[PDB]
């Protein structure tokens, strides 16, 4: 499932998201946005083997199972191909863990170039929440 920028702010703004660990609902749309361009379906595969996974690109090294990435830890504990379902609680559950960790957002790339230190309020502009 392709979403909506308004729509998935509001499923996110619906599962936990908004302010979670200081984190606004702006970074989590901008997030999504760069890593999978709103798509649930999405994996990209990294040189050392592991893939990314989902709308969030969760990775296969540390956080699910997909069978295929050597010595990886499942943190999550869950298949991968979970994280691909147009029902985001999965992705979103496991955010929760990653930006726990210490990292916060930098464990995304793609946030701390392109959503970090800009105005990521503009990505809730007009939308009913
Ligand atoms: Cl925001
Ligand atoms: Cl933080």
């Amino acid at each position: 499932k392709v979403f909506g920028r308004c729509e998935l702010a509001a499923a996110m703004k619906r599962h936990g998201l908004d302010n979670y660990r200081g984190y606004s609902l702006g970074n989590w749309v901008c997030a999504a946005k760069f890593e999978s361009n709103f798509n649930t379906q999405a994996t990209n595969r990294n040189t050392d083997g592991s893939t990314d996974y989902g709308i969030l690109q969760i990775n296969s090294r540390w956080w699910c199972n997909d069978g295929r990435t050597p010595g990886s830890r499942n943190l999550c504990n869950i298949p991968c191909s979970a994280l691909l379902s147009s029902d985001i609680t999965a992705s979103v559950n496991c955010a929760k863990k990653i930006v726990s960790d210490g990292n916060g957002m930098n464990a995304w790339v793609a946030w701390r170039n392109r959503c970090k230190g800009t105005d990521v309020q503009a990505w809730i502009r007009g939308c009913r929440l």
